[PDB]
């Protein structure tokens, strides 16, 4: 019955929820994949990169850089 | 041994033969999902919508759409 | 407390208002008569009602005839 | 008085209703032609084909497709 | 019963309270004075009041001033 | 003696064969039945066999049906 | 004779002179059909919005802003 | 009488109410509560109602922790 | 019943034969127009420009360069 | 705290008040910056053009053509 | 843990290998899905086709092409 | 009765007649010799030969040497 | 043996046929009329028959007249 | 002497130390022509927004999401 | 008394000069003959002298031979 | 002694001429009954008349009326 | 001494010259290639086909369509 | 009489059968000139790199890739 | 009054006299910043870069490539 | 009698006047001197002036200096 | 052996070389073709423009402009 | 004895050299102390050095505090 | 004594060192192990190790074998 | 401790070194020479050497010659 962007949401929120320290954006595929068993299908949902179609979830992940230019994923509070 | 889209083809006409009337289009991605675990890869087949897809299998789907401007999805006959 | 919690609890209840289902182009003017303002589709971040709709499985069923038109129903 | 776009909204509904079991979408340039004595100004009006033009105005027409991916428009019902 | 139908039946009557027209700034809330919320022309698909009221000539005569300001009239 | 000639009117011999019409997944092969050889619809320009027939109006008319199915008849 | 681009800068002209107030930008198409029975075909004469192609006949469209944003045409003298 | 101006005094009639803010996602709520309605930011001409929170600086004070949580408080 | 290419190919044939000598490409949208009440809809049959159009229909228009540059438009026999 | 839109809409009125018979667009950035110090940042705003900006601030900026084809801008009153 | 591209090169070797006469590229993405379940994200890893995501893993995967012009693949040695 | 399905018979036919396969260039040839006709790839929706060949791998065996030359078998 | 050697050999029997040459819009209709079916142009990789006789200067020799008719006749 | 994007970089790193609890991106133009005079440039320094820019210099501003999507820039310590 | 204007007249007394046409490539030069200057057709908003001719047509016949060589005649 | 130097001294020279200024759409034909020949904006780099002005302002001021009539004026 | 577009029309119409009945259009690179000893170089001239480039120079090349499509080129009097 | 793309065929195919271990494809425009004295002239031939052009003439040419990623091209038997 | 071309043009030309032995091209946005206060505006000029802006100046600035492909500019005599 | 050739032979003259040659700048002058008129290389089909002149080196040599400076002289 | 690039340097150089006083940039082609037989391929090698080719040798060309706007191509010492 | 294996072994022996991990901004200059050469992330394949040390998850382990500062790890 | 210079000189070196060649994946290791760095084939403006060593071929001969592994060896 | 750091003390050590400043195309072998590597401009972000030389302009002043040669100084 869901979206295939509600479905999304709720499975990168899963994903998130299991790190304390939030993931890294190079590990997030692999760890998705890692519950799931497919890939986060971002070019499906109308983003060039999982970087946007990530800003486009501020409710289920919140985004922060660091010092490298890389950036990490906290499950956003709710 | 089959082409990618042959093997969507079939998972699809498996999935909308389960629904006597039929899929909406927003459902759609989420009832194969179901079925299939993974996505219609639309995009690998050289699609820029799903839409534009399942236009271009009209053996297995047939389309109509509502007063909304929503599509609803039908497994056409064979 | 959110503005989709409220708009969704106030769609039920005009939809459980109807045993026979709600004609969706009836939906927003029978949503006006018991809230006093229309289903805030577009703030909710939806191109239409019906996408909104799409959006609250678990309190809509739509039902859509082979003539194309749309009928909503409380969800149990 | 009005804009182009309900005008020509005004004149498909208008072909439409005439033809009780729908007008197939090859046909409907010279169908809509042979009333209104124009062509329908799909690209004007913003679409890239008169598909995508028809699936603007959904309380307009219907369509729904055959089996060999051909569509059939029919006036929406109002 | 469409949300169109009300709402163009609603701005009639706005504008008929008004012999002398309206200035397009003020029809909002000169609207909302009577029923409560205000005009909702991006649900109805346009992207602006303008727009909107451009949709519906049979119901409301727009004039535009040589210096670019609007007044919009019940119509007949 | 053009080749759209020819096949126009070894198209109309398979039709007027049938007084019932023909499906149209089957016109390829009742035509190759009596002809030897497949409608060359690509030749003539066309990217399917119904688009094909869709340039011949004086000689088949095409019903489709409400579940999409298409038959073909002679036209007199 | 005429270039395509010189009678419609003529018809433009015979549409925009019957009214001492100009026309709305939005009413345009529909007033131009009525007097001359069909669209004004900017696409054709390379424009890409009908608001580019009048830009390009300054001698006989004068383009006034409204507060909105609506332009209003009106003939230019001569 | 703009509605832009109504919906600014609204606005700040409602965070006023609150002497500790009004958490963001809770804001159109508190609103509709008191003015019967929603912030009309679409209309507005705003993708979210943050962005136009953003464009009134000098009616809401709008703080955001280090978790990304949002507080709006009347601007004196 | 026909579609929108073959009525347009039936109407600029109509237009070229009348004309023993040719007819410029400047002038055939005005003298098409003269015989039909509208334009080539070239853009809508999928071409960018009239010339592309006309290059698409060999067997009903025969294109001839001028010193200039410009096009002369024949009446292909038959 | 300003957006920079909002910042560049009230530079621009400031501008435009000055001057009773309004500034010709072609002198426009020139006196802007004679106020302000430097230019109008149209495209960082999102436009293509300094007319497509303009034209997006109407409460703010008429825009009225000359028979040239140049644009004149008039603060809008308020 | 590892990039998303680390772990299709690493599916990609295993399917590969299990074939000692390589596999057609027209049957990889049945191949690859059989052993893994889905598709393999050409598009997600940057490559406008799968026949480019392949020349970009040259340590993977061997191209030869045929005298019709289809590509086998074989499991580079290591 | 489909095209696709007659097409299919007849190349499962030619491939039979030859136990130790047939080289793909000297396929359409030898089709014909049985058919009176090409096998109809493109009608069919592929670009080559091959590729209609990859459509069907029930019927066709394709095995393809080092120095890419192509042979087809029947498929049991 | 290969398809385009094949059909190279049939139109240079088609073009012997005829001393004055043949007319290009006639050329499919002769060319059927000896082998059971059309040249097949498309499958062979070409937009067009003329395309396709260009790709055979050695087989046929192509003449254009000044009011754009082509004939063409046999390569000795 | 120094390379307009180094100029640049120098005059952010200022703009966002004063702030201890960094600047809502919305309002870092209008904080940073406060200190400079001048916008950030950034479609000068080869990118297609704001967000772009800052992305492209993670050793001069940290970047965190907020729940609404919006970001907010904090000097990157050093 | 516009530029169009006096080019104009100054071409149709040029042309009328010539009872037999002008051919196109010498037009240029017996018009500076005439008044000391060439006729300006890229100031007057064309990308050659015939497309200015065009716009014209009420003051040049212009003919074109099937050799592509052009004459221009005084339109009576 | 540049092109763009002789042309801004005719002009002015022209400008001078007319107390009352000089309308826009008449200023080619006065300047060319003084100088022999036309502004040549389009060598100057200009895609108008107008355009040209603009880039010598110390030359010639331009007033624009309200319906979009232009008159120049020598400059001081 | 000459420009790149000289020389080239030079040739072209050296190589019309000898054939007088034309070249048509698909021999033309292999019969201009036969006097010259390269192609020619249409793209490097700023031209998408070769056919844009032969309309670019019509004082070089009179082109005729032929009822098939193709053109065949003439060498221009002169 | 030749089109440019069979010469250019003959012309490649000559070069490949030269050698026996095939034409590494760095070195192959360079190889080519020396045999015909003049570069192969893949943007003309309608294709955007030298590897798409060979691909599109599987028949004369045979691609091979290294570990690296580099191709060899052999002449294609026959 | 003067055009904002005009006015970047004596910017320019007042930042390259000053030195003797030009500006290199990396150094000057910031050189002509320390005059004017702010940057050269080349995007809004309509240009895709500072080089394409400077070479479409030709009278104010003079362009040197060094062995490195950097350019120094100098103040064109006059 | 074409333009192109009228005007290479009357710059032949003007550069022909100077046997030190002209400076590229000064040429538009000098020649309107001996001519009434400027270059029309915007007609002939050129950006430039001394992109026209490129396209004449059997008439004009053009020499360029190491600080940009561009003189032109007659070619014998 | 030689990548093409690297012949085409080659042969520029042995343009450039005999001409004391540099070539014009209009002129180039011609030069060069006056002493290799063909054009210089800056397309094929990956660049819009001659000029663009140029820019990207500066160990072979150096590039100065002329007041015109003019590039005059000198050989770079060694 | 590949590349990427050496440099895989050298950032190991680096990364256990220091029990409290190695700071990411600090590691270059450490690695080029025991190695004589920076660590060669663009040769690898990466456009960062982080992106390079997110390829070799097995050899280092990388922490990011909530500031964005990194610390690199030996991973056991 | 530029650095392409100085590798290339290196490289010999190295590949001289080696009657039966180095493959190509060893390279960078045997060359550090003389050098005590890594061939910089980035700096020097290229891709990959390959495509820098096809730069030099003077210098360097490549040989690849039918399964696409490749060996240097020292150009005499 | 940063690489940047680092490289920028050793290019400063190498140019000091040189009281005639160092030719462009020579300092890579001379920086060699001291440090026992290359200068590593691309790890460093910039596509050539002397782009980020600029990057550095507290450590090197860069002169440019007329013919375009550049020598880098130590800069005080
Ligand atoms: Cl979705
Ligand atoms: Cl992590
Ligand atoms: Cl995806
Ligand atoms: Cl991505
Ligand atoms: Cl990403
Ligand atoms: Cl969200
Ligand atoms: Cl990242
Ligand atoms: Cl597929
Ligand atoms: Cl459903
Ligand atoms: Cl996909
Ligand atoms: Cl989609
Ligand atoms: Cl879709
Ligand atoms: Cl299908
Ligand atoms: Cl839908
Ligand atoms: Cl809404
Ligand atoms: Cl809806
Ligand atoms: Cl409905
Ligand atoms: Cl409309
Ligand atoms: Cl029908
Ligand atoms: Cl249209
Ligand atoms: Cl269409
Ligand atoms: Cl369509
Ligand atoms: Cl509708
Ligand atoms: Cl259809
Ligand atoms: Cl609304
Ligand atoms: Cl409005
Ligand atoms: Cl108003
Ligand atoms: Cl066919
Ligand atoms: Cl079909
Ligand atoms: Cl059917
Ligand atoms: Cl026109
Ligand atoms: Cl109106
Ligand atoms: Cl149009
Ligand atoms: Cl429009
Ligand atoms: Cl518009
Ligand atoms: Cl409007
Ligand atoms: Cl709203
Ligand atoms: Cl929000
Ligand atoms: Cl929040
Ligand atoms: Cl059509
Ligand atoms: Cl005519
Ligand atoms: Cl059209
Ligand atoms: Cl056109
Ligand atoms: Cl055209
Ligand atoms: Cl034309
Ligand atoms: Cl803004
Ligand atoms: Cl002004
Ligand atoms: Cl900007
Ligand atoms: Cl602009
Ligand atoms: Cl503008
Ligand atoms: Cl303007
Ligand atoms: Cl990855
Ligand atoms: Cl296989
Ligand atoms: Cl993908
Ligand atoms: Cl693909
Ligand atoms: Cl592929
Ligand atoms: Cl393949
Ligand atoms: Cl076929
Ligand atoms: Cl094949
Ligand atoms: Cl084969
Ligand atoms: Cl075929
Ligand atoms: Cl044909
Ligand atoms: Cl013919
Ligand atoms: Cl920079
Ligand atoms: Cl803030
Ligand atoms: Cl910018
Ligand atoms: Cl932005
Ligand atoms: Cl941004
Ligand atoms: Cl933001
Ligand atoms: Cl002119
Ligand atoms: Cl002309
Ligand atoms: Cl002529
Ligand atoms: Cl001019
Ligand atoms: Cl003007
Ligand atoms: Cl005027
Ligand atoms: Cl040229
Ligand atoms: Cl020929
Ligand atoms: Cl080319
Ligand atoms: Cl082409
Ligand atoms: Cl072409
Ligand atoms: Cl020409
Ligand atoms: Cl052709
Ligand atoms: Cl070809
Ligand atoms: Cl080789
Ligand atoms: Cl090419
Ligand atoms: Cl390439
Ligand atoms: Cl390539
Ligand atoms: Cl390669
Ligand atoms: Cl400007
Ligand atoms: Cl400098
Ligand atoms: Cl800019
Ligand atoms: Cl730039
Ligand atoms: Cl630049
Ligand atoms: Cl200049
Ligand atoms: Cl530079
Ligand atoms: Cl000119
Ligand atoms: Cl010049
Ligand atoms: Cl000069
Ligand atoms: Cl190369
Ligand atoms: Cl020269
Ligand atoms: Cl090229
Ligand atoms: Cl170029
Ligand atoms: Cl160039
Ligand atoms: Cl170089
Ligand atoms: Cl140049
Ligand atoms: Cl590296
Ligand atoms: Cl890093
Ligand atoms: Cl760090
Ligand atoms: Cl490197
Ligand atoms: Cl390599
Ligand atoms: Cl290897
Ligand atoms: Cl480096
Ligand atoms: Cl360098
Ligand atoms: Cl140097």
């Amino acid at each position: 019955g869901m979206l295939e962007g509600d479905l999304v949401s709720k499975m990168l929120r899963a994903v998130l929820q299991s790190h304390k320290n939030g993931v890294a954006l190079p590990r997030l595929q692999g760890e998705y994949r890692s519950l799931t068993g497919d890939w986060i299908p971002f070019k499906q949902l109308g983003f060039p990169t999982l970087e946007a179609y990530l800003r486009s979830v501020p409710a289920v992940v919140r985004i922060e850089t660091s010092r490298s230019g890389e950036i990490t994923c906290y499950a956003m509070a709710c």
